[PDB]
């Protein structure tokens, strides 16, 4: 699984391990060994949500399976509480783009995952 | 929705008001509430256009719904006005991807749209 | 054709020429003229896979066509062999995301190329 986050919060903001913390959470949450857990913090970034400039976030998880749509509830309650918690963001400055990725569809290591 | 927009173009080249006018756009073209509009840019980016490093911007567009052929035109023709009208970049270095988001596929305040 | 890459190498360690050598590789593995290629290299990212900060890459191919088990066994090889090559990142921490974009979804010089 990969989990990307972009963020109008400074990098000052984002603690020292939380990148570690997303991967256990990931881990945890997608069943996935963290080995295959891949996480990108982009702090800083000029944003609006809702025509507003306050602390918020645009994120996207994708995985090969373990999508769908209780899973997604379940990611969505446990993201917006790391990033409520961590970053300051309210879960309702929040979006998260959810992708189930067909194997064929993921390259890695010279070759697909297919 | 969410309109992202990375560029080569640098930051100082993003006009005052740029995100709040995007905001607006879309807002009137989608159809949907601006509150529910998130705008991301991101200048000063390491890319080219047909192995070009003339300005250029590779874009995005997800939104649950409102995706289509004659909704994309519409799209891109407001999309590429506002770049070359205020970034100064050429509609024909611009690509926009769109996605049309199933709303289980979509996080929101520690839950999704669906 | 569009390619992104995010990485954790610095900006200094990525060389001279690689823009233009991601865009003419692109455009024999895809078969498709460089002046439809796209590509956009971010550097200096805060990323970790598998839990950890050595050079890594998460990536994106974005294609109208061109896309299938087959041909992106034979990008990821070509991929991940540029980003070892001249980024000294480790194959196996490179994903690289692959989408099979419809001609209607992809804007371009204010319009799609439906």
């Amino acid at each position: 699984p990969m989990f990307i986050v972009n963020t109008n919060v400074p990098r000052a903001s984002v603690p020292d391990g939380f990148l570690s913390e997303l991967t256990q959470q990931l881990a945890q949450a997608t069943g996935k060994p963290p080995q295959y857990i891949a996480v990108h913090v982009v702090p800083d970034q000029l944003m609006a949500f809702g025509g507003s400039s306050e602390p918020c976030a645009l994120c996207s998880l994708h995985s090969i399976g373990k999508i769908g749509g209780a899973q997604n509830r379940s990611y969505s309650k446990l993201l917006c509480g790391l990033l409520a918690e961590r970053l300051r963001i309210s879960p309702d400055r929040v979006y998260i783009a959810y992708y189930d990725m067909n194997a064929a569809n993921v390259g890695w290591n010279n070759s697909t995952f297919a």
